[PDB]
């Protein structure tokens, strides 16, 4: 398993505008346009990203170019990030991916807001920063895939997405 598989799983795979659990426009594996009521800025958002005039509709390769983008953009910011950077640094390859997976959700803003869990996790106290991490919107809005995330900080293993 690898990140890419991981927020595959994570976030479906639609070719069709569709709305985010939020509400949000959003095409592709997970790839948000816009937070505008508008389909209409959001159809206007989407050929700006692709470079064509889609009418709303992408193709599974156009998807998968927009997911390599957002994977390396979540990782570049990460380490760009003075207080994710050594959080990273710090972990193990595959807990790097949950992190990696709560940025790419949330964006580095929201993940760096976390501060108590990501100083557990830096400290390496698995099981209290799993308890943590679920005193959160994120886990009580999206409790599926947030437990997911946290069993990976708390094993160390991928056997959350082993079911799946």
């Amino acid at each position: 398993m690898n990140i890419f598989e991981m927020l595959r799983i994570d976030e479906g795979l639609r070719l069709k505008i569709y709305k985010d659990t939020e509400g949000y426009y959003t095409i592709g594996i997970g790839h948000l346009l816009t937070k505008s009521p508008s389909l209409n800025a959001a159809k206007s958002e989407l050929d700006k990203a692709i470079g064509r005039n889609c009418n709303g509709v992408i193709t599974k390769d156009e998807a998968e170019k927009l997911f390599n983008q957002d994977v390396d953009a979540a990782v570049r910011g990460i380490l760009r990030n003075a207080k994710l950077k050594p959080v990273y640094d710090s972990l193990d390859a595959v807990r790097r991916c949950a992190l990696i997976n709560m940025v790419f959700q949330m964006g580095e803003t929201g993940v760096a807001g976390f501060t108590n869990s990501l100083r557990m996790l830096q400290q390496k106290r698995w099981d209290e920063a799993a308890v943590n991490l679920a005193k959160s919107r994120w886990y009580n809005q999206t409790p599926n895939r947030a437990k997911r995330v946290i069993t990976t900080f708390r094993t160390g293993f991928w056997d959350a997405y082993k079911n799946l």
